[PDB]
């Protein structure tokens, strides 16, 4: 009798269930328009500017999204990014004021540009699970006002689950401590990103990506909790984009 | 007082005899494979038609093409395409002659027999859920084929009656399976010198680059987490010149 | 056999050591004031950047960076503001914009332990230094009116030993790449990270303490900085860990 | 449809997101009180050491660390003093040491940027806590007293779920690894490394400054710390660099 | 009414206890020869016999190449006195093909070899099943297995879904092993792998200490390899000159 | 002005740098065989070998933490009747086990180098070399005249030319999974463990700037298993 | 034509010649002998206990190269390591002499035992070449011999070298500064160090080893000059040499 071993006989696709799996998977209405415009004013630097182009924007009807005023390291000069939505025709016309406005040098339109997006995030994340979280949020909540009675019976049921602290051992609890840490500086190593941060019951990490990346990572990193969070707004600064030898000279 | 106690494992040592009986019987098999597959390189003008008629003649003479990979070099009406036969040398250089004579083509190199660096590009989007989701998933797309229903319920109720299906298991202990299986298989790409490019609440997918014996090696010990797509390139080809020192090449006993 | 020059690395003297020693002292930061931090907890309302930005303005409060940051929270937002003064009069600033009905609270981090942060992304040019002596000159010569000494200061420039205009095609190529390697050592050194490459430039992106920021600047500012960025300041509170035997200081009593 | 379970995890709300963060503010600053870091500038004469350390004793000050180091130059010797007290006191320390024949000067690096840095070596246990826990019971009641007492605790100690004794080879072996995986973690990201792996535990190097090497120290207690060796603080000033844009105020 | 975290209630030691540990836990030298032989026909056989028939006991004896033409290296590792260790020098100098043989014993050299072993990823108790099966005796070991196989976290005893996981568990833990010596993972299966290691030889006899719990099902060590270095001194130690 | 590839001139240049055969239809041979540790194993097995003259390439014994167990990996060349004829003469040795065929299989393949290079240039070298060769001779002022060489250079050159022939061989070694393990003031010292004809092409690489000491060895091997995918393992008939 | 190349080939060594470096190049075995010690002290923490050990080691003529005091994080308990040389009995009669005091609990011999020896060492290397170091040393050592000004002489060939800053672009003196950082960085990045401060002129490095490599690692930046430099004394904690289950079956009687 030879050593034993159970085999996993992992079952395989076939053409067709393989086509209906992609088929199913695929965002086949993916999104409706979403495309934001960016746009970099160059001002200067007077005792009051960032009143003027913010409240420039509020007293129009503009929806902006995020306003992030970025010294350059010139003696009173000031990069502010603006990111807005709408169509071409509005997002010129916001672009065509604020540039009117004698502070400012000029306000470049980076929409149709190849551009670096980079924000800058630091959160603290609990290391002591998801029943921990669930806790700690509805005992912040159950002070005053979560309902028009008590939430006794819904603590019970947290304190109740098999993986909550109250129920594990201390070297249990500790070991799942530093398994959440991992999976957390495994997640933060891919986007990229720093552990800055490592207490007895969290840590902090930090992260520099895109608007589409740095908030895809915070997804991914919710389950585990997060205590603290702070996202600063979108930077931009144009890259330049090369093309080879043959695929230039594309003179048509 | 007693010092704290330790279960001693002892772990068990070979003896001479079957150790040897070991390395023995794990001993695979010589010549498995038939004949070495065979690489053709082929420099062709940039015209329009030119992937038409090179892949139209191999079809047209039953020539068993296992992969053909038409690849843009960095010069003006230039493209590199990069061919695996299987057959006799009898055969493939007869195949050889066939595309090398047309007209848009300069020349077609034989890389067999040749020191090149093999390469190939595979995606694959993996689960993240185990073992058990992953027949869930994959049997339930097999339905909306198979049109059966009462029989398959022996199945299906066998794999979600499973202990570490997801939903037997806590949300936190799934969270934790998710990353786990996240690690081993970050660890497996790594050492494969590969990328994970993108992760998700459900499933990660990792990029490599290396020659097809390598990559097929990888997509095996990738395989019981649950490939649940897959995107697996060609084969392309660079040749390379082997080095030796000025000893091993001053060895010209050609006596 | 076969010979070699001695550099011969003279060693220090007891007392030539010391000399150095306390000529390259001191460098005393015992500044007037700390920097003060404040944090504003802030319902998010139309025009509410624009409240707390103009009351601060409204008054003779010298600010140095006000950032709002976004939580992911709904509805909720933090402003991290930098500014000088002393502590009665910023504690008077706190409760200025603590008043104002957007906000829920503005907690100070002047005297706690937090992470102070800012990105920065820069524009390196991968030429010479001479180059951007003569790129600098351009771009001022078309602001200035008439060339006048711009054509007098040009040709010195132009005439330098190590100007792209007077080295071959393989030696500024080289002298790029030496540049660019100088560059993403120094972003290495540093937590940051190049994420841009071009035929005579390069964006390195770099956060890290405002201190750090302004040294690593000044650092591959030799080299010619085409474009900078630098955000205001963000900050994270953290508690210093102390061990179990240190706990003597609450033995102190 | 496979099932597959939601993760409902709450979301905080503008209330209680404010309500926790107030929560976790300081006094701030109770205890204890700022540090003065001093560096000595000796000649490295026959009992130097006993001199300056005997100085601030006979005194009344109460310091923390003193470390005495070579500077690659010959009867040349460089000492870093931790301090405790106002400015005054520390003032006057530092006179009544330069006062002294053998040394060139006193530097006071408080006011100044500096990089403190601080050497650590500890053995650590990969066995868990419940054996650590049991380890020092050991090895208290070899010194305490000879009489079989507390019985009730090295019983409860053991037969405890996660004490070796009461755990196959297998997940000891696992466990082992774990833990060990745990803290090359810790080290890594704190910036030292493991230069010690035996069967039941491992040797790691750390060099940070105080404040960092003790942060480290308390997270790594846990796992149980069989031996420890802090070094004293070195000092190094620096040389900080601002912006060239910083002009001048008044 | 807020969340109830135990305390790990880690105890600590006192000044009496932990000294008393310190002192519980505190508790032949190799000679290294390095022979410069001329490549002749059979010279490996005329060594290694001359060390048989004077009766030596070498450790090991591994040829190097020295990439010259017809010169080869020999590292010989032997112990014994300091006076037995010379005669086993001087007897081998006097072979014709030889050049001249060095004593590396009191000189700071680079002891380096090479170790490739193939470890299983599954369970302790597979690999103690594996090595009943290969030394089966069928009889009375019948009964031996069954207390095995009855273990849990054998595999026969575990879901194809956790003995995977567990697969790759083990897998991370020799990984984390042998990169913290300078190693690496060649080649990985889907029920064991294969590490190699290149260290001073009391580094290998370590790391193979560390990773046999998880089974070393194939290993395979070289001989030890030598190449001196020169101890390099600050200028204020070499001016300590004494005479 | 970067010039660019012409249609026809990249043919041109693609054919005329493709290597001719220079190889032999012939291939690396590689037997294992498993020996009994008994006194004098070692001169018997080579002594069968060379006299009955067989072509081999190394030996290497090498221990396997098994009592009175050791494996010897022969590598060496010839035909597959001559090489299968070397491999039943061995395996008819009593201490002898059985001798595995490596010469058709999935193997991993290691030598083991430890060199000393010289960072001062190849001016030093070539002065070194020749200076060593006069035992048992104008040129020695021919070299010491030429450019780069250390003697006509100032003191805070050679210094800049010794790190940076430093980085270069860092970098060559870094590359083929070595590692530098010592730094001398006038040299340094690698390690690289890898494929025999991986170390020949890094010993060929670093040979210019000058290899005063080498130690190759021998080759060691260990079956690798040729894993194949679920849609390739059913490519069967 | 065919494109040319500046050399054939590079030369070869011989059988006879090889041997012949390997001869004269391999070490003399002048220090066979001349080891030395390590003590470890466990000490009880009192008032004025350093000066007590450190007295005693002095004022009984023991020759000590390092003695430096471990904190444990243990109330009221230090070990200290002292590395002294000697022959092995004075040495232990060192031993027992200090272990005879008061305060300490005992004295152990790491002698002869496999332990990890570590120095730590911050050391300022200026990055602007050789010849800019002999002359900031010249100008430190200007304490004795400033008769005349006879250092003139001295300083004038200095200044007149080719590399020398003052006869350099500012263009090339940057890429000198980075190109020495480099060979800085990659240097102590070998030995596992690391640079934690870079400025215009110098960069510090921190390096944590065996005071064999904290040696070694000196006297290789030694010829870029340090500026600054601070090494303790070694720190002592044993091992446990482990070996296989057959390596360990060494039970011969
Ligand atoms: N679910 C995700 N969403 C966003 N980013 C992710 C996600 N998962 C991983 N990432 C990050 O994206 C990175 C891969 O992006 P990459 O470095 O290849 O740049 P890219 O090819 O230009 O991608 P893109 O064109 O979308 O910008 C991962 O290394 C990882 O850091
Ligand atoms: N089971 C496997 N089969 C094939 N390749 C593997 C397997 N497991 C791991 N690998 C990959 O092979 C790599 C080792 O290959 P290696 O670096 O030795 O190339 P090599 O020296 O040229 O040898 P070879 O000629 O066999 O490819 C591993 O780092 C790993 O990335
Ligand atoms: N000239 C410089 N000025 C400021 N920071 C620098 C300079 N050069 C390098 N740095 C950065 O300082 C970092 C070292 O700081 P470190 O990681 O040791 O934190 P620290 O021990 O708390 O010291 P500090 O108080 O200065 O922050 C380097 O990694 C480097 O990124
Ligand atoms: N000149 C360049 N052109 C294109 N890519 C570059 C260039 N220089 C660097 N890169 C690559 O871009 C990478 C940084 O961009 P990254 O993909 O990481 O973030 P991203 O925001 O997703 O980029 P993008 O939005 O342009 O796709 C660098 O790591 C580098 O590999
Ligand atoms: N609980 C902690 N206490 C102290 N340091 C920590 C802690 N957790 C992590 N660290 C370390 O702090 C380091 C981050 O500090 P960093 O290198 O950025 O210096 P810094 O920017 O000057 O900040 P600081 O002033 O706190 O030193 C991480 O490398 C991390 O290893
Ligand atoms: N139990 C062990 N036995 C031997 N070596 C180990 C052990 N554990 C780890 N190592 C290896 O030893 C390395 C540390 O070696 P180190 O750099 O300190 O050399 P060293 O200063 O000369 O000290 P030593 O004399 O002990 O070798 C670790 O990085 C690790 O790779
Ligand atoms: N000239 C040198 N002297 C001392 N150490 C050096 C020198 N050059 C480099 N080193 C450092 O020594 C390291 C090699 O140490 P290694 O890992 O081999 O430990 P080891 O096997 O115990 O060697 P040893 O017995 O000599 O201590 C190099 O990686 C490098 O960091
Ligand atoms: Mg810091
Ligand atoms: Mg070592
Ligand atoms: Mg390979």
């Amino acid at each position: 009798t030879r050593p034993p071993l159970p085999t996993l006989d992992t079952p395989s696709w076939n053409a067709n269930s393989a086509v209906s799996s992609i088929i199913y998977e695929t965002p086949a209405p993916s999104r409706q328009p979403r495309k934001q415009h960016v746009l970099n004013c160059l001002v200067q630097n007077e005792p009051g500017v960032l009143s003027r182009v913010s409240g420039t924007l509020a007293a129009r009807g503009f929806n902006i999204d995020s306003l992030v005023v970025c010294n350059t390291e010139v003696k009173d000069l000031s990069r502010m990014t603006i990111v807005l939505q709408g169509q071409d025709g509005v997002i010129e016309q916001a672009r065509r004021q604020i540039e009117d406005l004698v502070p400012v040098y000029a306000v470049l339109d980076y929409t149709n540009s190849e551009i670096i997006k980079r924000e800058l995030v630091m959160a603290r994340i609990s290391l002591l699970g998801t029943e921990y979280f669930e806790d700690l949020l509805l005992h912040h909540h159950t002070s005053t006002n979560a309902g028009a009675a008590d939430s006794q019976e819904l603590v019970a049921e947290i304190r109740e689950k098999q993986f909550h602290p109250a129920n594990l051992p201390a070297s249990e609890v500790l070991r799942l401590k530093h398994e959440h840490l991992n999976d957390i500086t495994n997640l933060t190593n891919n986007f990229g990103g720093r552990v800055v941060d490592i207490s007895e019951t969290s840590c902090i990490v930090e992260l520099s990506a895109k608007p589409t990346r740095i908030s895809a990572f915070l997804k991914l990193v919710e389950p585990f909790g997060v205590l603290e969070c702070a996202r600063s707004g979108m930077m931009a600064l144009p890259r330049t984009p090369l093309k080879t030898s043959t695929e230039e000279a594309a003179d048509e």
